[PDB]
Order: structure tokens, then sequence, then C-alpha cells
């Protein structure tokens, strides 16, 4: 149910799996064996990032060792998005906008998921500014128009033009940046990082 | 390079691994030391599917440990498909059409990426025929039209109408199905398995 | 430093991900853009276990997918353990008047791993208490006297008798007890979880 | 059996999720449609390494994905070696005629452990040879005499003397090597990679 649930049966988990009983632990963190027999007991809500640090530490291990997964916001297995839910985000540079990221569906039982309907509302292919890769890997189908592509070394780029109904895929950590083909108006594509 | 290299590198890194020798690895594969070595230095090209399995076994691990993985299909961490490109299959029953997959981008670097631009040609949501589930998850996404979505248990499905623009992720394992909604004639949606 | 530090880091990369910007962020958690740009600005480490579930939750992922890995306690790849520093530990649970835990050394860099010298203090198989199985798999090896295994279904369990050098591998999830050899007094285990 | 049942059911599985018929499959294949339904009837077993190769790519993916795991070799999740047991191996390349492996249970459910008795007969440090790092982590554990442990760089090496009774842990890829302490004649040590 909560962080501090989650917490208190994964704490005993990694306490029982060191073979420390309540005051070996409390003697190594500043606290009473009362005080780590509450964390147990679910009262560990207030902890601090820094004493969750501190406790992951003398655990030999991590905070997200010790603390529940995101979370299951599914329906019997599947969630559903309506076009009007999306939140949306636009890139602007100096109340110019160049790109428009409309949100699809995400879930926290697959976190990586980031899906975009991105709308390209420039067209001049020098205002591809690079980014710096992605965490994971990234599928692109372009939607309508047609897309002037960049990627790896920013000053030395791969290229290529990819018209309506292209489908794409850009590997983790590979810097790349879009606009429309030059002179073209705009495009659109849907993005799917996962 | 090749499966034959591949797996001569593999071979040796797990036959140094158990602490064997030519020898005694050959001891237990009814052939000589001789021919290990020649493994090892690439000629194990006309090994049959079943010897592969013998020799996994006696060195206590998987056929997939002794072979190399899928392979780099990238151009510097990335590839485009043209729509002109596309497999296509049909899904038909006696000789009337119900879907046609578009097959979009795959890649060795991500074998579990299957996206499919998925025209939908039956309205009769009585003609949805469950599957078992997928072996990974899928994003959806409705290009066109309205799609009736079940999922779940076949005989008690979960049921949803998606309209142009909606998105969906179905879990890993859930068995689903769809149509267009009922009377609408055909949709179109993309799916993404990742 | 380490905790807020990563944190900051990671909240960032998250928040960029899924498009969000502080005013996006910010809102969604009813706080002021200046709050979310100081916690990406290293201010973070006086966030509750309760705050943080509710900054992951909007970010629908994880606290562990926002806070850094356990850390690096290695000299340049290795850690040693001398004799007399082994902590002694009474044991947990159902294993503590007749079982000495000499816990050997662990790191940071592989937190599963849990090595330990077991002096075991009872020779009466027939009060041998089973565990529900562990975490992780598990590998001992007898160092001392004879050891009396059983393990699987506590009512009909599987058992051996183990002298001094046999070796045993345990699966994940596998019930097991262990006490010396009848009427022999003592053994002593090396256990290697991991 | 179990290779061509399984790459029968793999092959099968994977064929289906990149929506080929047998006969789209034959066709990037040079087969007919009845030898790729032949495969998947367990008729698959004389297929060599470079067939399976070619099967591989044209389904985008690796032979791995296409044929099963390791195999299950537990008894109720257990197996064990007792000492008369024991393959008694000379060893490979630098560390032959001075150590013997003494090799402990292993498991096709966990093929990565290998723990062995290694017997150090060396006691010159002068002449220990650096390997080059273990594919995986290593931890030891000294069971007799004392041990001269190097790592790191061979030129400039770190250095321990380890009593009966010191454990290590040594990170996948860090070089390193050991012998008796000078002078001591031989030591032994339990060697654990997982
Ligand atoms: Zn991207
Ligand atoms: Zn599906
Ligand atoms: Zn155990
Ligand atoms: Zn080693």
């Amino acid at each position: 149910k909560t962080a501090s649930t989650g917490f208190a049966e994964l704490l005993k988990d990694r306490r029982e799996q060191v073979k420390m009983d309540h005051a070996a632990l409390a003697s190594l963190l500043g606290e009473t064996p009362e005080t780590v027999a509450a964390w147990e007991n679910g009262e560990g809500g207030e902890l601090t990032l820094t004493q969750l640090g501190r406790i992951a530490h003398v655990l030999g291990t991590s905070i997200g060792a010790l603390t529940p997964p995101a979370g299951n916001d599914l329906d019997d297995g599947v969630i559903i998005q309506m076009p009007d839910e999306r939140p949306i985000l636009k890139g602007v540079r100096d109340n110019v906008d160049y790109y428009v990221y409309n949100c699809l569906v995400r879930t926290k039982r697959a976190p990586s998921l980031v899906p975009l309907v991105v709308d390209v509302l420039t067209d001049n292919p020098d205002d591809a500014k690079f980014n710096s890769g992605h965490a994971g890997n990234e599928f692109l189908f372009v939607l309508e128009g047609e897309i002037h592509m960049k990627w790896g070394d920013k000053e030395n780029p791969k290229e290529a033009l990819l018209p309506t109904g292209a489908s794409m895929f850009v590997e983790e950590h590979v810097p790349h940046a879009f606009t429309a083909a030059k002179g073209t108006g705009s495009a659109k594509l849907i993005a799917v990082n996962f």
C-alpha cells in the first residue's frame, strides 16, 4: 500500500538478510532498538531522504532496495488514455514555439514508456538542437509531413529525410534532433520511448 | 562476425570458466581434443542443434550462452524503414480478411520491438478472437476510426471503446482482441510490442 | 550529500523524460516551481519517505528510480576482511541460540552477497526448524564436522548427510534447515547467499 | 529431444510474433513451407549452427532466443556434491602446474556459479601471474595457510596478506593473482565465481 508499509517490509527483509537484530541495526543509526522496531511496524513515513541514505548505507544497499516498486495503476493489465487527457509541454525559444509535446498513456508498471505525439513547428533544419541521447530506446513513426532527422555527433551528424509513414528506431544514448523538412511547414510524428 | 566465430569465442570462454582443458571436454562429447580445439578455431559451423544441446549440457549452461547476440544492423545507432518496405500479413478467416498487419521497422539490437500499423477490417465485435497474451508489453494508438477493445478473460472480458487518438498500454501476458466499433466500417491503429 | 545530490540529478532527468517543466511538476505536487528547482539544486535532503512517495507517484515511477545506486566501497575492485574483523551475530528468527553467524565480507557493489561462517551448535536433526526459503540462491560448503540437511516439504523432507568438504546449492525460495549430524556435537558451514 | 522440441516451440512463437506465416519465413530462407512446418513439429535437430544463424537473422533475433534455457538438474531445488565426487582438474592458461582445482557443485539453474577449492602450490609471490579479470564477480575464503593476493595493475599492484579465515570480494574484470605467502609452502582457498 504505502511508502511506509513498503519500507517496513523491505527494511525487515534486509535487516534479517544481514543477520542483524533491532539493537544491532539501531547501534549503527543513532536510534533505539524500539525506533527500529517502529519503522518495521510502519512508522517510518517521516524519515528523511538523508536518513534513508544512511539506513541503506549501513545495510550495504540502496534506498531503492528498501522502497516498494512504482505501484499498479492498471485495470486487469490495461490502462487507456482519451485524447483530451494528454498533458502538453511546448518547446519554446524566445516566445516562439518549435515543438508541441502531446503526452500519451503512461503506466507505473512500465515507467520507461513515454509515448508522445510531437507537433513539429519549425521547418528550418538549422534549428535542430541536439539532445544528449535518451536513457532508453525510441521508436518513431511519421504521422504527417516530412521530417529532417539528424543523429550522432552534433558537429558531424548523420542525416535523413523521413516521409509520412516512415518509421525509425533510435538506440539508447544516441544524440539526435529533428525538424520538418526545409520549407515544408509543419510535420507530426509519434515517438515512443521505452 | 559469424555464428561459428561467435561460438568459438564463447565455447573457449565457458570451457575455461569450468577449468576444463580440451581433453576433459572432448571426453564428455564423443570427440577428440583436436576436434574441440577445431571448434575454438572457428570450425563448428556444421555442428547440429542436437550436438549444440549436448555441448551446452556438459558445460552446465544453455545454447544461448554459447552463441552470439543477434547482431548490429544499425547505422550509428539508428535504423530507418520507408513505407513501401513494410512486410504485410493478412489475418484471414475462410477467404475473408479481418486484419491487415503492416510491419514497421525492426532491429536485432532490440528484438522484442515489433511495431505494426494494423488495419481493422471487421466491425463486428463478435469476431474478436482472443489471443493468449503477448510475451512483452504493448503500446496502442488509434489512428483512424473507433476501436472496440476486449481484454482479460475471453469468457468474461473487460471492454472499452477507443476513439481516434486514444492510446492504451497492455501488460505482458494479458489476453486481448479488438475490432472496429459495431457498424462503423474499418479502423486503423498502431501497435508497438516491446 | 550523496542521497540529496543523486536525488537532485535523477529528479531532473525523470522530470525532463516525462516532458514536465518545473511549474508542471510543482502544480501536481502543490508546491511552487522554486521548491522543485531547489530540490534539483540539492536541497531535497529533508524530504520525507511519504513525500518522496508522492513525487515518485506523480512522475509515474518508484522512489528507487529517483535515488542513486548503493555506492562503491571497493579498493580498485576489491574488498577484503580479516578474520578478527567479522561481525559476530547471534542470528534472527528461529536460528539464534544454536547458530552463531560469523559475517564475512560484503559490498554495496553486490548487495545480495551475504557470506557467513555458520557455527552449528545443535546436533538434533529432529529439532531442526525450517525456514521459508531465501530471497536469492545459496551456495554452501561443509567446513567442519558433519551436517544433516533437510529441505523441501517440512512435513516430508528431502535429507542429506554431508561430511566435511561436501558442497550444496539451494535455489531461491526453497525451505530448508540444518543441524549437525545426530550426536556429533557441532559443525561449521560456509553459507554464501548471492 | 530437448533442443529440437524447445527450438520447435520458440521458432513458432517468434515467427508468429513477427507476423510471418510458414510461407513468408520459408521464402526468406529459400526453403519450402513444409520444411518450416517440420521444424515446428520437432524435426529441426540436424540444423547446423550456420543454418540456425540464418534463421535467427531473418527473424531479427539471436540463436539464444530460439533455443531453450539450460534446464533443471535440481532435486526439489537442491543439488549436493560429496567430497569424493569432485572433478579434480589441473587448470587452464597460466594457472596449471602450481594450482589444483577441486571443482565444487554446479547447476544449470545458475550457470555462472563456479565454486572451487583451489590448492595453491606456489609460494613465490614474485612469480604470481595476473589474469585479465573474470567475467563475473568472485567471493573467496582462505581455507588453509596464508595467501598473498595481488590485484589491479600488474605493474603496480595492490596487495594483501590474507591469513586463514580471511574473505575477499573481487569485482568482475579486475585482474588478480594469488600465491601462498612467501616460503609457507602451500595454501588453499575456496573461490566462488557467481
Ligand atoms: Zn528522441
Ligand atoms: Zn496485442
Ligand atoms: Zn540457507
Ligand atoms: Zn579469481
